[PDB]
């Protein structure tokens, strides 16, 4: 037993990550099969970040422009296009190292995990959430540009995030592998502020489930609650309203643990209202929303600690 | 900015992860070199787990017995020894994926990366403490037995754990890679519980100073306090003494943020005293202790947010 904030393994992606210079900027790029991807970004001049023309200065630059270096060995770019807001970088070489992979656009409320590099070199891997207002909530420093943010399925690496900026209030954003921000943002230092958020109501419920399934009930009451009635508590806590496809989305756990999603709401409506009285429920004294439903049949045994 | 429970990139661990099997008990196991270790319980009989001697057990079995595979290749065991809780199987084969590696026996307080595996397949990476009770909080299901912690330096990997237990409270018991226990825990099912916990101090005031780098200072007051009227408070909260070498490892996190340890501690004390009133510190309710001055200084940036 015991519930952690698991990333995936992160081995088929080290072996992705290269370096990318152009001029005195350096950020981290992603190889797969003969194509380096970047952030755009990496061909801004230094005093020019608030109003970049990106086509006007992507034409004033060749393919030997740019340096791509995997470890110690030179990859030399033949070829670049822009594509959104990431450039393609085509290099003489195949990455060796090339998972099965795919893109994909997630969802607010999904998870992935970030392997968060420096110069080409990766330092670190945490999970993270797609927040409702399309920022992270990560751990990037200068020179984190072109980590990336993944899940993995069997052996298939789905890239999802590229990272690009951090706002004002410390969080973070960037774009999927087709260069198109999650979110109203854009790759300009040009006054920008994250929507307000929300609690994700689906994964803190996915949550409550975990928390019975490794064996603890002490937050479960007598109660239930029609679906609108949660809502109405929801809107007032700032937790995003519940959909049938939410309620059939947790199923499978409500079928494991022999609680209906809708006394678990009920439960859960209980908490907003009373607070957890100096308790905690999987060590966490607060109610935890980074965790789909996913995650906790990946993560959680499939047999309850009745 | 941010500040997450970051863990090591693991793809230097994954290529080690091996399944072994004797009879009908599988586990994993992790290879170096022309080596394979792996928990000695292995070789335990379905009837006896209360009270094996496996010195006894072991005389009984051949290198044919033992099974190992990496990936989808067979290892051909050609030697085995018991070293303490372990097993090392000699093989075939040298594993061409061996990283610069050394072998340490981590110290109370200090953290590593887990990496989860299930019959030899990596499934999940995450940050542990190693707890003063010599036991882990960890996220293990059946299957993952010979999964092993690290920490990785430069590029050289230190292993400092395997897993081999689950204890009653849903803790976690291993031992380094010597196969001496973490702890006085024994490989039997014999009963046996956790010493009672203590909160790891310097863990909690690295966090603090890692909260102010990262630009908060809430929690701080115009306070000081010796380090004797300190340890008379962190006696009545459940606290580790603090010691003088504790004050000195802090010595470059006071000198990054202009806070006196001491100055910090009656922040500290403050907090235990008083509570956090509804606020968080780095988007926590609860005072943190896993992570380590080390782990600030390694994730925040070596310039604070004034
Ligand atoms: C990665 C790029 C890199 O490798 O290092 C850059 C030298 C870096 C990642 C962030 C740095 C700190 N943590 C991070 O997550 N990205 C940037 O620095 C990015 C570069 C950029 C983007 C677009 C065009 C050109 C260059 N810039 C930002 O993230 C800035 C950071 C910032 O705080 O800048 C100001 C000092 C506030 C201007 N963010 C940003 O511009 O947000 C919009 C904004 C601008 C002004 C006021 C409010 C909000
Ligand atoms: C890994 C071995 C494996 O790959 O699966 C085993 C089939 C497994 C890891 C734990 C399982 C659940 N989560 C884990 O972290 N290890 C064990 O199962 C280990 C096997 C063992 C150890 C020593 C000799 C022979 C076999 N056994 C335990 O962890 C047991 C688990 C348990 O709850 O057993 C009881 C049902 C309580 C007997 N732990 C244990 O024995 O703790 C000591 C104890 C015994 C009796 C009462 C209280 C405490």
């Amino acid at each position: 037993s015991g519930f952690r904030k698991m990333a995936f393994p992160s081995g088929k992606v080290e072996g992705c990550m290269v370096q990318v210079t152009c001029g005195t900027t350096t950020l981290n790029g992603l190889w797969l099969d003969d194509t380096v991807y970047c952030p755009r970004h990496v061909i801004c001049t230094a005093e020019d970040m608030l109003n970049p023309n990106y086509e006007d200065l992507l034409i004033r630059k060749s393919n030997h422009s740019f340096l791509v270096q995997a470890g110690n060995v030179q990859l030399r770019v033949i070829g670049h296009s822009m594509q959104n807001c990431l450039l393609r970088l085509k290099v003489d070489t195949s990455n060796p190292k090339t998972p099965k992979y795919k893109f994909v656009r997630i969802q607010p409320g999904q998870t992935f995990s970030v392997l968060a590099c420096y110069n080409g070199s990766p330092s670190g891997v945490y999970q993270c959430a797609m927040r409702p207002n399309h920022t992270i909530k990560g751990s990037f420093l200068n020179g984190s540009c072109g980590s990336v943010g993944f899940n993995i399925d069997y052996d298939c690496v789905s890239f999802c995030y590229m990272h690009h900026m951090e706002l004002p209030t410390g969080v973070h954003a960037g774009t999927d592998l087709e260069g198109k921000f999650y979110g109203p943002f854009v790759d300009r230092q040009t006054a920008q502020a994250a929507g307000t958020d929300t609690t994700i109501t689906l994964n803190v419920l996915a949550w409550l489930y975990a928390a019975v399934i490794n064996g603890d009930r002490w937050f479960l009451n007598r109660f239930t609650t029609t679906l609108n009635d949660f809502n109405l508590v929801a809107m007032k806590y700032n937790y995003e309203p519940l959909t049938q496809d939410h309620v059939d989305i947790l199923g499978p756990l409500s079928a494991q643990t022999g609680i209906a999603v809708l006394d678990m709401c009920a439960a859960l409506k209980e908490l907003l209202q009373n607070g957890m009285n100096g308790r905690t429920i999987l060590g966490s004294t607060i109610l935890e929303d980074e965790f789909t439903p996913f995650d906790v049949v990946r993560q959680c045994s499939g047999v309850t600690f009745q």
